[PDB]
């Protein structure tokens, strides 16, 4: 599989039994859901990007689907405008940058 | 070369004659570097993420070397916190995500 960039690389998401669009980010760290519900013990987390931070959620465990593909890892909740999918997800989804 | 992504996905570049490093970033739409003096035309433009959207300058038909590899494109100049290679600038060079 390989995905050419003239368009935001979006794939669909599946994360606390719900589908979701999300972009494929290799300069995110992390990565971060919209507001949603989420089970489970969580913590209090600031993250920081281009306009500066947002509060976060932190899920540590949680399993979740990308573009077909498991993963188990930390997710973190909160106002980004976008899903994003970081590099502690897209290592476990075997995702690389070729150039 | 293919660039994993269990560090943070940076190359060297030059602009405006001067080394510098940047971020590889498929989340990006754009191009964002550090405030720096760069000679050419340029006009204000608000650029966003996450924490909301900062003000640069629009400098438009600029030579970039990223990684070895000649390109010319829109660059954002602005108080981002780190260099950002941005979508229209990794098409250029063939940069695609693979996995
Ligand atoms: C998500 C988080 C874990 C916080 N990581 C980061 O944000 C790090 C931080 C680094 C240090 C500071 C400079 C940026 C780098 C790159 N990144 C990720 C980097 O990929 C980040 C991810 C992102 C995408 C969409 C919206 C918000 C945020 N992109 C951006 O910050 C780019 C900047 C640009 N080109 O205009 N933003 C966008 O391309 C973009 C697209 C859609 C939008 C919709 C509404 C509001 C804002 C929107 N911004
Ligand atoms: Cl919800």
């Amino acid at each position: 599989p390989q995905i050419t960039l003239w368009k935001r690389p979006l794939v669909t998401i599946k994360i606390g039994g719900q589908l979701k669009e999300a972009l494929l980010d290799t300069g995110a760290d992390d990565t971060v859901i919209e507001e949603m519900s989420l089970p489970g013990r969580w913590k209090p987390k600031m993250i920081g990007g281009i306009g500066g931070f947002i509060k976060v959620r932190q899920y540590d465990q949680i399993i979740i689907e990308i573009a077909g593909h498991k993963a188990i890892g930390t997710v973190l909740v909160g106002p980004t405008p976008v899903n994003i999918i970081g590099r502690n997800l897209l290592t476990q989804i075997g995702a690389t940058l070729n150039f």
